[PDB]
DNA sequence: GGGGGCATGCAGATCCCACAGGCGCG
DNA sequence: CCGCGCCTGTGGGATCTGCATGCCCC
């Protein structure tokens, strides 16, 4: 039981959360959720985020994945109350907007009227993936290509919960084929869908470092913002979560990463036993 | 008396994670 | 040559997202 800084919670946020608006019927019912499924291993991170809200459930999903729903009315309104003070930055605030719209129309009780259904379908084929077949026609008279959120980060508290969720550190060990001699490569990657391009390429200016890399448009719908050079790793991106904790196995991952990073620093990188442990501080984060 | 809210399942779709290899450059 | 690191390319599963349903209560 802990809590973490509610910047870092909005980055994890618009990296695994969920925002879910549930029509199923003519007596149609509603429910208004945001979910939150991760693996066992970080299960601590949904309980760290429950302590923070005091709201939700935790359940397990089969032999290895845990989520965190949220689906009261009431609870819901923290949910609102903190995201408007600490707002998401992806394409998900877009879907965030259409979930208190949503959240209003059922807090007036005009949601079970036949007006105010017909307003949250039109609200839910906007966020997500729109409709289903069914409610498509029972109602293909939805009116209403929703305004695109374009952010750059707000702050790097907002990373670090970020990179927790999307991020990945790990060691890079490659055999020369010329000189047989074993290279080790740090590198710290993003990966994300293109409808956030924008965002991504912040990344470059705020941090001082980092490439894009997008592939044709015809065979991917997600780019990478990835960092290589040592030099930019070992200055720039590790003091940045050293001030600004990561949660959940990141913050493992991010660990071993630094003990890499000062192996290559110190230059035992080169050594046969120093060699030795990065291999293993690279079977470490595989378990 | 039953309607709407809550808790609690289960499952599909995909956007991620954690890499690999070729090769130009200083 | 040689190590660095830009640059192209990716398998597979942890994700994001959706549907269902019996129970409870007021
Ligand atoms: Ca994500
Ligand atoms: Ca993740």
């Amino acid at each position: 039981r802990e809590s973490i800084n509610p910047w870092i919670l909005t980055g994890f946020a618009d990296a695994e959360g969920s925002f879910g608006l549930s029509i199923l019927n003519a007596r149609y019912h509603t429910r208004l959720s945001f979910t939150i499924m991760l693996h066992n291993k970080d299960k601590s991170i949904l309980e760290n985020i429950q302590s923070t809200w005091k709201v939700g459930i935790i359940t397990n999903n089969g032999d290895h994945y845990v989520t965190l729903r949220v689906t009261r009315f009431e609870d819901l309104k923290v949910i609102i109350d903190h995201f408007e003070k600490y707002p998401l930055v992806t394409q998900k605030l877009g879907d965030y907007k259409l979930f208190k719209q949503a959240f209003s129309v059922m807090e007036n009780k005009e949601h079970l009227k036949e007006n105010g259904i017909k307003e949250l379908v039109r609200i839910k084929a906007k966020m997500n993936w729109g409709l289903n077949d069914e409610l498509k026609k029972a109602f293909p008279e939805n009116i209403s290509e929703r305004p695109l959120i374009n952010k750059n980060i707000p702050n790097f508290k907002w990373l670090a919960g970020f990179t927790s969720g999307d991020g990945s550190f790990f060691v890079r060990l490659r055999k020369s084929n010329v000189n047989a001699r074993v290279r080790v490569q740090l590198v710290f990657e993003i990966s994300q869908h293109i409808r956030d391009k924008n965002l991504m390429n912040s990344l470059i200016t705020y941090l001082g470092c980092g490439h894009i890399y997008e592939g044709n448009k015809s065979e991917r719908s997600w780019l990478q913002f990835r960092v290589e050079k040592f030099s930019d790793i070992n200055d720039k991106i590790i003091p940045v979560f050293q001030e600004n904790t990561l949660i959940g196995v990141k913050l493992e991952d991010f660990e071993d990463w630094c003990k890499v990073a000062k192996l290559i620093e110190e230059k035992k990188h080169l050594t046969e036993s120093g060699l030795d442990e990065i291999k293993k501080i690279k079977l470490n984060m595989n378990k």
